[PDB]
């Protein structure tokens, strides 16, 4: 079995040649994507953008707490990662762009409910000045 | 055509398909590349293993620590991405796959202050319950 | 030496059935009880509700960094089992109950100053439609 | 009379008193139980002990790795509690002695949609100091 | 090599003797010095005072995302000590102050760019009573 | 002059230069010293070494658990301090070298309780790297 959801999270996020060709090969593939961008890192905001073009996109269904929850710690997961280990620093962090990825499907060839999120997270860091002076990557993958 | 060492980092680690190719034009663009992999995700090991790999070919400079130590300060910061927190729960000799890449050049946005350096981590995570295995993802950036 | 004052906090906060005479039980016995409700899952509120309830209880003195620190720490223990290790996303967490406990007294048999609490919590988090969707349990203890 | 596994697990859990009239109360009631204990607090002593004691009754169905995952997310969410934080910092091979309950049925609120899994810990884990024991608690739920 | 900037930091944030020759004698010896004091221990208020005394003194430059990360983190990670392990709570904290070092150099002989920050924070948490009841302790040490 | 018992402790632990006056002046002033040294920062290891060599001398009373389990709680918070969480990710038998000094006696700053107890930790961990150590700093006080 060879379907890292993960991977291809990542993938997406970074493969900003043709996204709009991706996201159909991906979605005909038995997966739920979703593309999105934040102007801030601060964590409530990230969750509530993802969230609301989460559901918007189908990736998430509207109400339930058990996808919520999922989405949420995927998302918690992978925003450790951009902020480079500091959480609350991130909301510090002005000038700042975000872009999200989110895979929900099967991580495998078995049929059987096999559900998990992957919520890749790439942020770009930059001054007034120049523009960018730092990048950062997270990852976070749950089963539903 | 952009000039993020970290994008391209992540890029690198993430598309084994022909490796060459896509390191022939990154030398080729003024980047030093590396590649390799590691059956450890213990610190010691992993940045053993790295800073070998990289002082081999023209990544960093085998002579003063400057370098060595911005290695390994980037090592480091994609390591605790690697080692998220629940696979710290998991010290009990796994079987971890880690895949790393390592690009040092100049994110020249405008000016050319120095070199900068990349470092990727990308390995899967065997599971204690048969038939499951966990992704992991580290990125590290760090001025030379 | 048998006094599990954790065990016993969790106890008692699921035997609702008599529960009013469970704290007299306990209380006779050199314990210090407290039981309360808080619909919310957010730190700050948590915490003022367990601490007003706790002075108002004759659990901990109105005044004093030293108790306040001991509550507040198994109060923060046991808030990482109850959110799922997600604080954050408690607070997120809408349509949900807080039962809690709180025990202080000496854990053994040695009449000398060995005080603890115990901080015992459980979670119901539902929606308007249902009720009940998930449940979660947190327990912190702490010496005074 | 509420149908929460939960509460239902740590109520077997931590009533070591006549277990089987209150096992067989649930056995009776819709519930499919299973108890155990194991003295590793390691993962993967920890699950593989839960796996292969639920298996061998009917709690889940040793055949497809569905029920198996839902078992070790269940199992890992309660070890995640019971491995807090502070007794991370205990590294040492140390008497731990953790006592679980595993209790699998449908938490029939309104519908029933499919079956619940709950793992509930308790143990008491050796202090360096003499004299001293920490008790541990953890609890994971899941859908099967 | 033995020009540790941890221990440094301290002692000036400890010796209140004469600091004001202290600063100097370490002024003069390659170092960026900052003292100050918050009447606070909630991360944001913590970290403005000291972003602020930082840049008006040198030890940082006003714009650059690369020292304010530095100084940043440095300073986190010595809020983790004078919070006691509980972030959040020093929030809570009232009636509290909070005397903080800042030093930036080499700590050591190179003369090649090893260019390290050290945040280190003194806390005395009293009560409108008494005065001192409880004193806390935190170092944070960053490569620039 | 204070009869802060944590800056003492630390100033203690931090000049090395005549401990001998030093620690004159403090048992000359109410005051029960105690200073060594441990190769290891595992908690087992760290515990065993302070508690024997506090107990030695009069710091402690080799006799009940009440003074005994004081210091533990004073230990482990100070450990916590050093075992930050960078150092955590470092558990690959590395060179540790940890000082530390133990005083015990009475904050006498209005009333006399009762004795408090203050000890504190600084060493130096290896790093990976060559050429490279890190500081580790941590301090726990506790009433008696």
């Amino acid at each position: 079995k060879e379907r890292r959801i993960g991977r291809l999270s990542v993938l997406l996020l970074l493969n900003e040649a043709e996204e709009s060709t991706q996201v159909e090969e991906l979605e005909r593939d038995g997966w739920k994507v979703c593309l999105g961008k934040v102007g801030s890192m601060d964590a409530h905001k990230v969750i509530a953008a993802i969230e609301t073009a989460s559901k918007k996109s189908g990736v998430i269904q509207s109400e339930g707490y058990r996808e919520s929850h999922a989405l949420y710690h995927a998302t918690m997961e992978a925003l450790h990662g951009v902020t480079r280990g500091e959480m609350l620093l991130g909301s510090l962090l002005r000038t700042v762009g975000l872009r999200f990825a989110v895979l929900r499907g099967n991580p495998y060839e078995s049929e059987a409910e096999g559900d998990w999120i992957a919520v890749s997270l790439y942020g770009t860091i930059g001054a007034p000045i120049k523009g960018l002076e730092h990048e950062t990557f997270g990852v976070g993958i749950n089963h539903i």
